[PDB]
């Protein structure tokens, strides 16, 4: 477990610096705002790698580390998803919720696994707040008629429910 | 909770292109991708039926009707020509039998086991028939991608026979 | 005779993909790696067929399908990384990365040391390679290969983490 605990270092190491370059790159006049939301799911992902890892070892110094990663990335896909809500593209908000969704699913894997429950009422307010959102703009989606992006809409409604069984169970 | 609405409202969404690819309105692509959405929402339902039996009875009712519809879509785009979404329907009825496989194995209904098998191996041996073209009229693209969906859907018998 | 009439249909499996690897192999290059990323999923699913029915036979012709697949992945990639295509090279590094889960899904089940030794070479390396690909891609100005080489260096390490 010596290495194991180790061999971590490297990939938040390289990730937290690859955040860097995505996330000054995209202030100037030529990175979009999708390429930021596909390093947020990278984020999201690294923070569930990092819990499968810390079950195994039980290190707490990983699986809160996991849960400041998943909290900061699924935080700023909210503001993601409000930044373009406004600006009209559909595809961009509907692909940041199914970023703050499947956020949510590691910040509850990690609290009922550990057993806190300071968190696990957080991971609900997170994915509550993409249920109603989708809902939303699944209406608008369905009242304006553009079948593409509605049935991309009703997959994240699908997939945000299988979220709040596993936060029950 | 929220599946009262989800059931009902993705149902809606079922009505709305059912009458579209019927007509011209909708490409048969756009109402696959719906069935692929409906076999999805089952398995989570079955999941809450455990977790929380008239919802088990309710998702292989919705599950079915995605598997038969599938079926039969897959035979009009076999006849066709048509072969890339030939190939995309019939992963429907195979990506449809672990739903009813795991929502029949779980609930004890035997019967239920028999016709979820028997999809698969009927979907395996449309698209091992289906393989086959492929590889003779040289679309070697198709024809791998083929190889992959019998591969998958024998994943989806052993599933279903392990635990028998 | 449960186990019986699978076997019998995984038999059709691993000889029509060895059947289909000799049509992708002779026409040479992307599709190619979609054959090994067909055929590495075939390797798993015939290694949990083997542990389910005791066959040793088939854990072997289950490693057979897995271990070349290494083999042929990392020759790739050491060629697509030269060649300046590196979307084909992170491809590559990418069936490795998970070829090399079916070897400990394998070893552990299987109780080889020899092969469970060669599997954590496999993933390092890779891992390696896939750092050492995501720094040169750090530094041409390409962002969007980067997202998709971190991701594999994200992957690596959760494979390398559990084979230990």
């Amino acid at each position: 477990k010596e290495k194991i605990e180790k061999l971590v270092e490297e990939l938040i190491r390289h990730t937290e610096e690859l955040r860097e370059l995505l996330e000054k790159l995209v202030k100037h006049g030529g990175a979009s705002e999708e390429y930021l939301l596909e390093l947020l799911e990278n984020l999201v992902r690294l923070a569930h790698v990092i819990a499968e890892v810390a079950r195994e070892q039980g290190n707490e110094e990983l699986l809160e580390e996991a849960a400041r990663l998943a909290e900061e990335a699924a935080r700023q896909a909210e503001e993601l998803a409000r930044e373009a809500r406004r600006e009209g593209n559909l595809e961009l908000a509907l692909k940041a919720l199914q970023i703050l969704v499947n956020a949510a699913y590691v910040l509850a894997e990690i609290a009922r696994d550990r057993g806190n429950e300071e968190l696990l009422e957080k991971a609900e307010r997170l994915a509550r707040e993409a249920l109603r959102q989708v809902r939303e703009i699944s209406k608008r989606l369905q009242k304006e008629g553009n079948i593409e992006l509605a049935l991309k809409a009703n997959r994240l409604l699908i997939d945000a429910l299988r979220v709040l069984v596993r936060i029950m169970r």
